[PDB]
This record gives C-alpha cells, sequence and structure tokens, in this order.
C-alpha cells in the first residue's frame, strides 16, 4: 500500500485502486500499473523532473528505507498475477533490493523529489513505476 499526493491528485498502483479512485478517475494505464484520481485536499509531494539512476525507497516488509541504483524506465516482462495476465509493463525501473507484494505503493525518491512507486518484485529485485514523465501532475 501507499500513494503519491501532488496538488489535487492521488497516484496509486492501478491493481490497488479503490472504488473512490475509480469514481474520481483522472487517468489510468494498465500497461504502466498506474491510476491517478482527484482529491478534495492539496497534496504537497514534489515530483522529480530528472534522469537520476540512484535514490531511496521505502520497504513496508522491513519498515526500512533502502538506497538503490535503478535502471532507466523501459518495457519489462512481468509474470501473470491475480490482476494482470503475463505482459510487458512499460515505464518500469529495476533495482536490486528486497520487496514483497504488500510493498507496492512505497515511494522511490531522489534529491529532486518523488521518482515513482514500488510495483513489481521477485528474486532480490524490486521494480518501480516511474512518474517523472507525467508533467501534468504539476499543472
Ligand atoms: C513488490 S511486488 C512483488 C514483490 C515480490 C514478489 C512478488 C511481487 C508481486 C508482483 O511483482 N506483482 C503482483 C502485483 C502486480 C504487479 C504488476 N505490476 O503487474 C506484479
Ligand atoms: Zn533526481
Amino acid at each position: 500500500s501507499g500513494a503519491i499526493y501532488v496538488g489535487n491528485y492521488r497516484v496509486v498502483n492501478r491493481h490497488l485502486a479503490t472504488h473512490n479512485d475509480w469514481a474520481n478517475l483522472v487517468w489510468e494505464d494498465s500497461s504502466r500499473d498506474l491510476l491517478v484520481s482527484s482529491t478534495t485536499a492539496q497534496g504537497c509531494d514534489t515530483i522529480a523532473r530528472c534522469d537520476c539512476q540512484t535514490g531511496v525507497y521505502y520497504c513496508s516488509s522491513r519498515r526500512k528505507h533502502y538506497p538503490v541504483s535503478f535502471s532507466k524506465p523501459s518495457l519489462i516482462f512481468v509474470e501473470a498475477s491475480e490482476y494482470y495476465p503475463a505482459r510487458y509493463q512499460s515505464h518500469l525501473m529495476l533495482a536490486v533490493g528486497h520487496s514483497e507484494p504488500g510493498d507496492c505503493g512505497g515511494i522511490l525518491r531522489c534529491q529532486h523529489g518523488v521518482v515513482g512507486i514500488v510495483s513489481t518484485g521477485g528474486n532480490g529485485l524490486v521494480g518501480f513505476a516511474d512518474v517523472r514523465d507525467l508533467l501534468w501532475l504539476d499543472e
């Protein structure tokens, strides 16, 4: 679990979106595992606008933040699950690090701000859905 709050927006994993998120939908993309919904309050998270490949992520399954080197956003094959069939997920960044299913939503941050959220994992790897290209989150 975990979301990003920026202005009148709530950014969550699409596979964890609530009824409220769907009834207040702004944008969703299954291929990126993202869903953005509207909020009545003003979000204060800053989105990074950069091409950093190092940062820190929050891991709920260890209650700890971990420093990571992560790849550039790209199409990565993700195995079938209760939420999606086996497919390529786009805008995905991989790092070597611990993750478990309940970890989805934890924020990845660099010195410039919020980079993306935990979305995949398996075998000592963690995958982050990038949000830096979503320039409309600030306007
Ligand atoms: C942190 S997720 C994790 C971690 C360790 C092991 C297994 C997982 C589950 C995982 O990778 N997925 C299930 C939820 C939907 C994800 C997707 N974006 O398609 C894929
Ligand atoms: Zn950065």
